């Protein structure tokens, strides 16, 4: 019904936890129908991702950090895939993101945050065509 | 203090889910009173344990479901044990089932939603006759 | 194709293991076939089920130790299930139950060793008779 | 940024789930600054770290269960440790501590609810001082 | 320093045990430094990759086996990379994969085994040339 | 019934792996009866500990690498617990511990591997004098 664009961050690498995101998506029963590797991502592409952050005073620290390791891009698909994703995401703010979430559990940062899921199905079109032309 | 009853649904079997769902209710220090491996459930148990669905056009689909494979019926015992295994078990819909819930990590549908709990004192009560009589 | 019978025993039950056992046993993808929940298992039952070993200096301590609590009674059912499940299970002595093993990992102790598994297709077919006439 | 103090308390050693407690803070990314494990608190640190509920039914029992086996004491730092940790933990009640929290998936009990975390950084400082004078 | 190249194979995808596998991998501290998503592998890279079994009583059902479903081709990094990811692996026959490795805790067919690893460095740099050229 | 010095070395912290570690031997019901935490070990406790290895190559290094963050000394108890928990650690040689082992399942180098257990009962003795005299 749904496809929705992940990407597990340099941050899950660097703590190992890699499979620990990823198997949290897959015991929610969601398929993956492309996967990508990237032992850096071109800052282009980060910059693209990202956009409507352009004049966000994080943007450039942002863009360093994308860069910093390597990214997993994913296409995942299911029923109402890009609202479900967001909700085992959790919120950006540490602040808030609940316990039982991937951010919740495991992040402890609002920038290094370990994962992106599409908001939209809009932005899941624009995103899926970013990292997958 | 209180006694309710669960269902392992077939789709738990079906996925390799049974010990999963079992051992988050184990580690919240619930006890088993009495339980029952059912190969297929007959159908008018079924039917009987979702009597007040009967009018609802997913009946003949869920009953359907329920004897597609095998069942689990257990009685767990703690104090208030059928409100917390509710929220254990998590919402139906998977739109709103929260993370960190049986439902919110594991289920992806509405119908094949891995478990069954009561909901309350009254219904606790008959479907433990049901189930055990 | 076999059948095996596996006994979680009443040490599982104190520790909470219950879960973390047949766990080990639905990843190995072997199917349940029958089941039974006693809240205290009969004394006939498990002196029947041991009667090997009934003229054993700890026979008396086992069978009390057998009866201490609940145990569930299992047939598993796969392909060379019988040999298969004998070496998860591990060594009954905990200083060669290796690690990787469930008394290798869980068991400290000769006696309170959380799991029996037949040993042989005709062991098998005797304890499966006990257990499920 | 901030230090918090949290007390893995007896019923986690019983219950062998020290590990699990100190695992879900571990993987959030928190660091341990001090560590003390206690095989029996003294009473009057108990009574000092629970003064403000000197005046509940219930203090006398709840320091009984205090000193009835061991404690860890620990100091973890991280940006809002405070909150952060507060929200790991979970709400003290069993029928509002949410599924993902380590009170809403491990603890069963109003009293015997596994850990102790600061609420606030007056109280953080009073217990950092109490534990590690 | 070695590469070493590891198939996610199509009972992994089936079984949901992808991350699984990946992290028992992760958590032994080897990187991943190229990755691809295969939705259907191409039957010719399949017959290039078991070249050496091509004459087997076995190799077209295998070959058949390898096109039923998606996998991930993974080169991991490490020192010893090879001999070490093989000893994760654990033998093709189920009566002896050992408890501990991936094949012995949930692989229970010598077909359907879950991964591949290359078993020399020959055969690595062979084997990465098919998936990565 | 016996007691064991164990370290958690400073690896341990920096890959977040101490819970797990921990996990492991509490799992096989070995209780804590010690244990301290050391921000940074004092070089001649190290020395003291690791003085049969004062003239090896490797001493310096080994020396440095133990001081080089935190660690956890443990004093646990348990029946014959000195060779059960040499048996769970797992071979210094990466090459040679086998999967199911602490060091089998996560360590990757032969320096850097996670955790240190006496050997007898004669050098637990001496380790557990020299970390809690
Ligand atoms: N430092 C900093 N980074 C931010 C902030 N807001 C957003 N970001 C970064 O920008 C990314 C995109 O922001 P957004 O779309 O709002 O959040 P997300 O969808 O939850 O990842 C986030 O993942 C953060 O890493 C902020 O307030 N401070
Ligand atoms: N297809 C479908 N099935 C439903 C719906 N509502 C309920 N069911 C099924 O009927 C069962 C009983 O419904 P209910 O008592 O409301 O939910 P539960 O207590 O959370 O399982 C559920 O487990 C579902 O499998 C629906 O709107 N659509
Ligand atoms: N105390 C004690 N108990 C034993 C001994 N040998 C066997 N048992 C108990 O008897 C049970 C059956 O023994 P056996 O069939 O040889 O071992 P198993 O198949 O590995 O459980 C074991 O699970 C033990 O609990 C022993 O030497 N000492
Ligand atoms: N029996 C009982 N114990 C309580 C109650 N409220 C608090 N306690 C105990 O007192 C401790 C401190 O209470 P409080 O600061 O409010 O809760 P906490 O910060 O969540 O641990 C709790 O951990 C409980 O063990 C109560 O209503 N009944
Ligand atoms: N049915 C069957 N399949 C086999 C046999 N031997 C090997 N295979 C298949 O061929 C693949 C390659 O064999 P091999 O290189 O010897 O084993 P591997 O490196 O452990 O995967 C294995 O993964 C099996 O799926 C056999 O005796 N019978
Ligand atoms: N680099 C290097 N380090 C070693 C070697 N042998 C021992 N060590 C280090 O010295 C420590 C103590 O050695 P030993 O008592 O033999 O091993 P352990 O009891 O398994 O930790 C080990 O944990 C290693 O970190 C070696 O051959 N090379
Ligand atoms: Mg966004
Ligand atoms: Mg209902
Ligand atoms: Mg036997
Ligand atoms: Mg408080
Ligand atoms: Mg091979
Ligand atoms: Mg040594």
């Amino acid at each position: 019904l749904q496809r929705t664009l992940v990407l597990i961050k340099p941050d899950a690498f660097e703590r190992s936890l890699v499979a620990e995101i990823m198997g949290r998506i897959e015991k929610k029963n969601f398929k993956i129908v492309s996967m990508k590797f990237w032992s850096k991502a071109p800052r282009n592409l980060i910059e693209q991702h990202y956009k409507e952050h352009s004049e966000q005073s994080y943007f450039n620290d942002l863009c360093d950090f994308m860069v910093s390791g390597p990214i997993i891009s994913i296409v995942y698909e299911g029923t109402d895939a890009i609202s479900k994703i967001r909700r085992l995401q959790g919120n950006t703010n540490p602040l808030a993101s609940a316990p039982g979430t991937i951010r919740g559990d495991l992040a402890n940062d609002i920038g290094e945050n370990l994962i992106h899921a599409s908001d939209s199905e809009d932005s899941a079109v624009d995103e899926i065509s970013i990292w997958f032309p």
